[PDB]
């Protein structure tokens, strides 16, 4: 199916703009939840998910609660991240973070209220039946947890200022920002139902999708610092382009696998934009 | 069936104590992780749910992952709880608060984490038909989450060093403390799968149980029950929930005994 990237954005922005009730209790709990959830981003997790359900023959729609879900454990992520004990940081996207405008412990519980919102939404999805829905369950709350997002964000802090070597470094992108991309495609493909061999392709293309993300961006770091611990400085700058074709190659190739009654063009339209640049 | 207080909450310490394994990824998160799960207390709320599945004429084991996850999602909200931006606790229970002793960063990421392990615990629950799992699940959300434990900690963080009204003081209780003990019996009623009436008194029991709780704790204790209601109004309170509590499981269907859960409001009325 044509589906324009801008026109689910915007899609994903009304569900998510909505997608929290107002207070009965009178507090600003769900305004610190819908103030980070409205923060706008390029919302590519959602989208990575309501594609791989298209080109996968399957109604979008179907994965529009897991994609608002995906969206709320990233957003709980940011704002856990953004904390002063974590990452501090008083600015994202040239706006103030959460804990700036509402404080410490409104932010902590904005973040816990949102991981666990993502679960409710889930679990009442009426689109899905109560099997698939386990499926998706179980698999965002792997990825997410003490062996995916979280653990991942806990070896970035232990390794915080110390000069660690390239598996350490895959290790923490591989876990704090590949397993929710991963949950992405394979989610899809289990509200799809497709078969064993598409899945093994769609996770290889899925993890690969993933080490692209951070490297471009290391890069992009670098380029813009030509002009007037990390891939470049492990690697030096050519190591990490190479990294980088090399990531982009494999998960090219991997498209290339999937059956011919699937149309990829908007996943090998994904693998070009995280590799432009 | 014979369940002693004392066998289920060894074996429920048991179960937790290797709830989680450690991971190729050599960090301190387990371990603060198992740190604070296996704190040890009362260990009320899986209790509660194992009783009452009991009670409810069905295999307590049944319950026993469901029961689990309740005391990691429990345990969670304690790590978040003492952290320096909320009631900054350096102590709880003669031990050390998990932040105080892994720092204030892994100690946010231990709670997220059991948070997380509590939910892929129920998912991956073999013991239940995937029908009950999404019902367990739905509920634990929903008590959970911003309208059950987390808004009720919104509106106690909110009101903290200030006379709040008793209306207030019950709400903070009703959402902070008794969605999680009345999730515990009424996740329990969705295994058994008992009907609408016993759901009924079930729900209406544990609010009242929850209520009893709560007094208690202000009355060992000699904003409060006492503090707004002195002392003998705080009693009144006390034994009217005690009573409603009761009167709730005798009009349970006798096809349950419901021995086990007048049994819970005694101890803790008594002391």
């Amino acid at each position: 199916t044509n589906l324009p990237m801008n026109k689910l954005i915007d899609e994903v922005n009304n569900e998510l703009s909505v997608a929290i009730n107002k207070s009965v209790m009178d507090t600003q709990l769900e305004e610190s939840m819908l103030y980070s959830l409205n923060a706008g981003g390029k919302r590519i997790r959602p989208v990575l998910l309501l594609l791989t359900l298209d080109s996968l023959n399957t109604e979008y729609e179907l994965g529009m609660k897991s994609a608002i879900a995906l969206e709320m454990i990233h957003t709980y992520s940011l704002i856990h991240d953004d904390l002063p004990a974590m990452d501090n940081d008083d600015y994202r996207r040239g706006k103030l973070t959460n804990h700036k405008v509402y404080g410490e412990w409104t932010a902590i519980l904005a973040g816990d209220a949102l991981l666990t919102k993502a679960f409710e939404l889930i679990s009442s999805d009426d689109r899905l039946t109560d099997e698939v829905k386990i499926k998706v369950l179980q698999r965002l709350s792997i990825a997410s947890g003490h062996v995916g997002m979280v653990g991942g964000q806990m070896l970035d802090m232990q390794s915080e200022g110390q000069p660690i070597d390239l598996e350490t470094l895959e290790m923490i992108h591989k876990t704090k920002t590949g397993a929710l991309l991963t949950f992405a495609v394979m989610s899809a493909a289990d509200i799809a139902n497709v078969d064993d061999t598409t899945k093994e392709h769609l996770e290889s293309y899925s993890y690969h999708l993933g080490m692209m993300f951070q490297i471009k961006d290391d890069l992009l770091d670098c380029y813009g610092d030509e002009a007037k611990s990390t891939y470049v400085s492990l690697l030096g700058k050519d190591g990490a382009e190479d990294k980088l074709t090399y990531h982009r190659d494999a998960a090219v190739d991997e498209l290339t696998q999937i059956d011919e009654q699937f149309n990829t063009k908007h996943l090998l339209e994904i693998v070009d934009l995280f590799y432009s640049r």
